[PDB]
């Protein structure tokens, strides 16, 4: 009675940690599908051999050709893999708003969607939500996993606030002037989490936290004015829920994604030995500080976009993707990332309309990328 | 609807705070009984006048002589009140040995027992556990209330460890050499108005934490070797549960006993506005450090007593009461408190037998008191 898992983005950080959790728990889990982009064929072939799964999607046609006998190849490969593979859980660890169609396909199959790809939910918004039954989307994200656990501390009507923690990034405490000179190398560091290149930059810019505020509203149905963000440099407390009696329930663990991965895969059942627990035989401190919203307005912009609703959250994410690419390429400065997002959101009148189809979401993103490029061109 | 509440020990700290919670929540609670010792008879009489509750009990027959219209007076007045009063919740906030019989009576009525009286569990042990049905006892103290909330984080089978937080008391971080100089005043002997000198002393000696560890075992059925203590000077995290996957769930609030009191009264339902929540607008830190068990062995000793079982925890507590009072009277030094507890316990193996009656518990306490007296005097 074990769970069949499709792993999308298997060669990345989350995909590989997920495979390790599955390998350590053959009793509970079985890999039945793998999807990757094709940039790391060494890893993918290793995964094919180690798991014995030949049911693979490779996005890059040239890379799929070089491997040979890949059953699904091309831009729709991951989507068709999901549509055609019998599974109990789809782990979406793809990166960027491109995880949207596989997310929608997964929900349509009725399987659990263990969601690491927050962008697909942020972009899909109510379109993704309509495709899901209650509890079908289970968060892999450390914060959202923590929130889901802490919500067990009371009934829904007893929730006052959801409190997301943020690491603060490498630039915690820096001034606006300090941020002007930030290099791609400087933004490529993270004090607590080891992640891919986009999540690391997003954590530095605080856009990751903005995306997580939106994800929180969408997953848990809590109003934006009841979703708080506190800076916690240690990343040990992964988030908390405050109840109407004044009690706060918090989730805590040394930073290790295998914990929320393991919990997402086998929800509601915890997976014995998934990760190390906090060690209370040695001294430590858990520090909290307010976010400097003047220097880091990305979270406030996310709330604005979220409150607007419809396709506005897709716009927020798409504008970030474009500005982020420009920064990494050395075309714009670091403060310009969130500056461009604000510029694009301000122009995004038409996009408050609720998406009826995936094409509405794609239209919004297409516009947002263009408007983002316009803003880059002007600086 | 409205829960009918009997308040035993209505004139003490817990009792009066509970009456405030009840006054503030007339939708949720109604007082249907009040019981007190008699030393604060005037307060009880004012309480009858304020609540309109005439169903009252006074233990002290002398005190009762002052009134003429008390329905329940004399020894076991509180017990008789419990036996003869229809109620949904009995709050047992009586102090010491006079709490045990009312606890037993409350359990037999089938009411929920909101338990503050430590002696009921620490001394009464298996007598109380054999009488109680699952979930019948709801703990009132902050650590136990924290644990009950955090246990919501998983199934019973998913619990790895219970971690109680401890303030560390006034001598946190003190060497054994430092402790030799401790005076009653330093250990918290002030004529404070609401509470006896023992509470502050028991905190300082770490015996209170030991008592809490024993009660934790009895309340939640977790072995002593899986009940840990961490020193946390802020007392914001009130305790935590570590699950088999590595996740820790923690309960946090600014110190305020109205929170755990309100939740014990309303269990399982939280009481809106009971206490203030953690506020993250100003920076703070939550510090943890190990307890030096060489310098503070009171908790290790409690586990030893608890593992031994039967009436051994009764012995532990009674030896403390005697030794702690001897320290306050200047008959011994501070380090000798836990020293005498150890010496009495090590001589106490005849008391490992399970008590059949309340008198068996009383015999054990009698022996332990006499034993500690000889240890103090040198006889
Ligand atoms: N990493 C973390 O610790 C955390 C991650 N997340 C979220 O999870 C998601 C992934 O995180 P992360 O593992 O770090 O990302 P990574 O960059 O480390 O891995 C990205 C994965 O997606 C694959 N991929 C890229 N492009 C395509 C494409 N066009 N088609 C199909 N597959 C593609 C890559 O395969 P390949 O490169 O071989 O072509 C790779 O396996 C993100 O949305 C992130 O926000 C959330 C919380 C923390
Ligand atoms: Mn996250
Ligand atoms: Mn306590």
């Amino acid at each position: 009675g074990r769970l069949r898992v499709v792993v999308l983005g298997s060669t990345g950080s989350i995909g590989t940690q997920a495979l390790q959790v599955i390998a350590d728990n053959p009793d509970r889990f079985e890999v039945v599908g793998l999807a990757a982009g094709g940039a790391h064929l060494d890893t993918l072939l290793r995964q094919r051999a180690q798991t014995g799964v030949t049911n693979i999607a490779v996005a890059d046609e040239h890379a799929a050709q070089r491997v040979g006998d890949i059953p699904y190849h091309g831009s729709d490969a991951a989507t068709r893999l999901v549509e055609q593979t019998e599974a109990d859980v789809v782990l979406n660890a793809l990166v960027g708003a491109l995880g949207l169609r596989p997310t929608l396909a997964a929900l349509k199959t009725g399987a659990r969607l263990a969601l690491a790809n927050k962008e697909s939910l942020v972009a899909g918004g109510s379109l993704v939500l309509r495709a899901a039954r209650p509890g079908q989307i289970v968060p892999v994200d450390s914060e959202h996993s923590a929130l889901a656990q802490c919500l067990r501390g009371g009934t829904p009507d007893e929730v006052a606030k959801l409190v997301l923690t943020a690491s603060g990034g490498p630039f915690r405490g820096w001034s606006a002037a300090d941020l002007e000179h930030v290099t791609p190398e400087q933004a490529g560091a993270h004090p607590t989490w080891s992640m891919g290149p986009m999540n690391t930059l997003n954590s530095a810019s605080l856009v990751n936290k903005g995306l997580e505020v939106i994800e929180t509203h969408l997953l848990f149905g809590i109003p934006y004015d009841r979703i708080d963000v506190v800076v916690h440099p240690q990343s040990i407390i992964h988030s908390m829920v405050t109840f109407i009696d004044g009690s706060t329930i918090a989730q805590a663990s040394p930073p290790d994604m295998k914990l929320p991965i393991s919990l997402a895969l086998g929800w509601p059942r915890r997976v014995s030995g998934a990760a190390a627990a906090c060690d209370f035989h040695t001294a430590s401190s858990w520090e909290f500080e307010p976010l400097d919203t003047d220097v880091f307005p990305a979270v406030e912009l996310a709330r604005q976009a979220g409150v607007a609703g419809g396709c506005m959250t897709a716009v927020y994410n798409a504008a970030n993707e474009e500005a982020a690419a420009a920064f990494l390429a050395g075309r714009i400065g670091f403060p310009a990332i969130v500056g461009i997002i604000a510029d694009v959101l301000h122009a995004a009148d038409q996009w408050a309309v609720e998406p009826a189809t995936v094409d509405d979401v794609l239209d919004a993103q297409r516009w947002a990328r263009e408007r983002a490029q316009r803003a880059v061109s002007g600086m």
